[PDB]
């Protein structure tokens, strides 16, 4: 299934590049931005649009063109992600992503990658218009993408407000605060977004149904960012494909929050003295305080308990949607 | 008229900030981003929406609420501009704007201002939904803002492709190329955008009419960027409110294009040896080559000839719109 999704990408780059004449060099650059930046991940968020589309729509309405609209809106979720990651990797001062150097760390790109990210966002709406203009769900999708863009930028704002360069923020790191950040920066666009899109494509616009689906899916995304945080420090970088910067970027990590509520006063000071600084030996002290506190073990328990809780929420809130929508998702993330 | 437009801004910040609870600090930050970044200019682009609204709509349909929608869509054109300038001042490595330091040069903002610009763009569509959701022109406006965002990002792309840091690009500087850049990066969102918005608000959706209005307005914006370029080097910075970076940023300026087509071979080499470098004495040599070539005089003639040409285009293409729409605009820019 991921094979057929990735092959559809060559067509979306054809249509996105078919505007060629005076703007020839800019189209080319956009091509190059698309290939470097949308390709290379797992495609879970975009495939999710398509998988749930097939589960929610009557197979007698799965026209070859309605299927193509589904492939395209899935790619739109991947361009959103790609827009946010490019910018995010500047702001976080990250080195690699998806096994290559962050695009803006490329000789000859640098801060021009701010335009480039902006262009990736613009492509969403060019795609929606080319494919979904005359569909009844056109405006609902535009509005969903825009709203999930806003929520994600609110989350980024808190993410950064909470993590100033060169400033001990330890007291700012609460669970309350952690949950607010990940709710907005991650849960909306990675989980609620692609399910909600498929739903509007299937003519399920009921407000209580999106709410119920959102109840489940926001908690899934909350787990997924907890996982992202854990793996920033403890993930095999030949697997994750990205070098981690949380500690040096002085971030409100699940890890630090959990550390802070188990640390002795002496341990608090090790963190105070060592967190949020670019010196490897400083980063190493924190990682070792985390390992001494048995945080990989705590993560593993939390992963078990969150899973049980998410499945209980599917029991409560999935109907009248097929549970398989939410269960295939949970399979993929846990 | 600019007084009543600027006073409406306090209400748009109220509504934009009325989402307050967990996201309290992010709303606050957004407030601060709005005030620093949307306030402080001349407001010509946003007022234009409102002025043309009053000229295009039947006064018996200028409800107090339809007038409020007009004020709000004008502010939406100013948030677009503000989104683009913030990012632009990073990418151009500018120092000041509107008489204060570029926002991202502010202690404690830096590259976080990438999120901030993104948030400013998102506010357009939050405003359109709060005020224009149930209007017949809702989707036409969303689509116009999005499309003018794309075109502007295509223009930025060429602007930068054409001006690499530390690389003699002289041969790349043509008129053909100059015109393509300013067409996209400036003409669409500063001139066609606000007139077209007012037009859709007045229920003038005719395709040939937008084309005709666009014929006039794209050339006005082409002049306006030529003016912007001239003033980057020759403008009183107590008036312009911004320090110029064109030469050091190795940019395809109207000035350089014009220089390059009048320079002697020896003069070409002065430019080759001196353009696109951060050394003040280097910048000074170029400025003096421009003054020796009598470019302020050439600009002044071009300003006269472009004006005559724009007014001839108004003769041809304004009908059935009131010429006053286009004439008030020309007054403001020349
Ligand atoms: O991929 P990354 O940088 O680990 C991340 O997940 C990317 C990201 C970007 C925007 C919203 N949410 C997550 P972050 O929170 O920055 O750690
Ligand atoms: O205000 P600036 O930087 O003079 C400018 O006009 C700003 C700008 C931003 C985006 C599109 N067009 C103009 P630029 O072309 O960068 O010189
Ligand atoms: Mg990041
Ligand atoms: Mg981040
Ligand atoms: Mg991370
Ligand atoms: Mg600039
Ligand atoms: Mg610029
Ligand atoms: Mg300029």
């Amino acid at each position: 299934e991921k094979q057929d999704f990735v092959q559809h990408f060559s067509q979306i780059v054809r249509v996105l590049t078919e505007d060629e004449p005076e703007i020839g060099d800019a189209i080319a650059r956009l091509k190059e931005v698309l290939e470097y930046n949308a390709i290379g991940g797992k495609y879970n968020r975009g495939l999710t649009v398509v998988v749930a589309f097939r589960e929610l729509v009557e197979p007698r309405k799965q026209d070859a063109d309605s299927l193509q609209r589904a492939w395209t809106v899935g790619w739109c979720v991947e361009l959103l992600q790609a827009f946010f990651l490019v910018a995010d990797d500047i702001m976080d001062s990250s080195l690699t992503r998806r096994g290559q150097i962050c695009w803006y760390q490329k000789p000859g790109v640098g801060l021009d990658a701010i335009n480039d990210a902006n262009l990736l966002e613009a492509c969403i709406y060019r795609l929606l218009k080319l494919y979904c203009r005359e569909q009844p769900y056109y405006l609902n999708l535009i509005e969903l993408f825009l709203q999930s863009s806003y929520q994600t930028e609110i989350g980024q704002t808190l993410d950064l407000l909470t993590a100033p360069q060169g400033n001990v923020d330890l007291v700012r790191f609460t669970e309350k605060r952690y949950k607010s950040i990940v709710k907005y920066k991650t849960a909306f666009y990675s989980f609620y977004l692609p399910i909600a899109a498929a739903m509007y494509m299937a003519g399920i616009d009921g407000e209580k149904e999106h709410a119920n689906a959102k109840k489940i899916l926001l908690e899934m995304g909350e787990f997924f960012q907890i996982q992202d945080d854990y793996l920033d420090l403890f993930g095999d970088p030949s697997v994750t494909g990205k070098i981690g910067t949380d500690i040096q970027d002085n971030k409100c990590s699940w890890l630090v929050v959990q550390c802070l509520q188990r640390a002795t006063p002496e341990q608090y000071q090790i963190l105070k003295e060592n967190y949020g600084q670019k010196e490897a030996e400083k980063v190493a002290r924190v990682k070792a305080l985390y390992e001494e506190l048995d945080l990989p073990a705590v993560f593993l328990q939390y992963e078990e308990d969150s899973y049980s809780h998410i499945m209980a929420l599917i029991e409560q809130y999935a109907a009248p949607l097929p549970p398989a929508v939410f269960l295939g998702l949970a399979r993929k993330i846990y």
